[PDB]
């Protein structure tokens, strides 16, 4: 419990970003060769 756990499930929302900009950039590895083959 906390006086406005609003608060800290942000930060739980902000690691969740930080993991699917890890996913994009793979995919952007991969963007490049769907590029250069087209």
């Amino acid at each position: 419990h906390s006086d406005g756990i609003f608060t800290d499930s942000y930060s739980r929302y902000r690691k969740q970003m930080a993991v699917k900009k890890y996913l994009a950039a793979v995919l952007g590895k991969r963007y490049k060769q769907r590029v250069k083959n087209k």
